[PDB]
């Protein structure tokens, strides 16, 4: 019944996206999950498969993605090449060449994605990023972070791509200004710096949604590879899911 459509994206040069398209095929629009995974990840690694399955069976048309830096690394590229490729910025960019082929209707199945409802999920760093690139695009109606969403922070790509960005990667100034609903799921055993972070952004943008589950790790305890959900991942799918239903298309 949940269908599983393999695509894949040629980017310039040798990159290129590989991704996955799940869905339960009803022959009608369903609004739009975009996944990303987190900088330790890939869209096979963990729990991705098991939520990306979840979503379609709640009625959502579901992407997840390898980003390029995982395709470039799969691809024996070089460790400097793997190295800029790991940037915020190659986030963003590879984001949009997703998102643009889902709105040209590139994307398997793409007949049956509401484009007019599009979501994005972002784990850990791709929280915060998935937060720029939804304050940075009208056609974003919401945005869920897990363990993620402060600005990002042995890479000299990530330095200067960090640098030269201090104000356009804010999540705090972003987050107090963007009337998109937003929420963030914290789990209470993540290191310190990270949860010090997610209260300066509550500081900063209380309109938003904080939600913490004081005794889950970095990845509701869904690390690879997975055999079986764990209670605190099934309670960030079902808040995640009322939050989406419930909030997306209000005033």
């Amino acid at each position: 019944v949940v269908v599983k459509k393999d695509f894949r994206i040629d980017l310039e040069n040798e990159l290129f996206i590989r991704g996955e398209v799940t869905l339960v095929e009803d022959q009608i629009k369903k609004p739009v999950l975009v996944i990303s995974h987190g900088f330790r990840g890939y869209k096979d690694w963990g729990f991705w498969p098991y939520v990306a399955a979840w979503f379609a069976e709640r009625g959502f048309y579901v992407v997840h993605f390898d980003f390029s830096r995982v395709g470039a690394l799969n691809s024996g590229a070089d460790e400097a090449s793997v190295q800029k490729l790991s940037t915020v910025s190659r986030e963003l960019s590879d984001l949009d060449a997703i998102l643009s082929n889902l709105r040209e209707h590139r994307l398997p199945l793409a007949e049956q994605a509401e484009t007019e409802r599009i979501s994005l999920l972002g784990h850990a760093r791709a929280g915060g990023s998935n937060i720029i690139f939804a304050a940075e695009h009208s056609y974003i109606g919401s945005v869920i972070a897990w363990n993620g969403g402060p600005p990002p922070k042995p890479n000299p790509f990530i330095n200067d791509d960090v640098e030269h960005n201090k104000q356009r990667f804010d999540t705090a100034r972003l987050l107090a200004s963007l009337t998109a609903p937003v929420l963030i799921i914290q789990g209470g055993k993540d290191r310190e710096a990270l949860l010090e972070g997610q209260q300066l952004l509550k500081e900063a943008a209380p309109n938003q949604t904080y939600i913490s589950i004081p005794d889950a790790d970095h990845s509701f305890g869904g690390e690879h590879p997975f055999h079986h959900t764990t209670p605190y991942l099934e309670e960030a799918l079902e808040v995640t899911h009322s939050f989406i239903t419930k909030h997306y298309l209000e005033h």
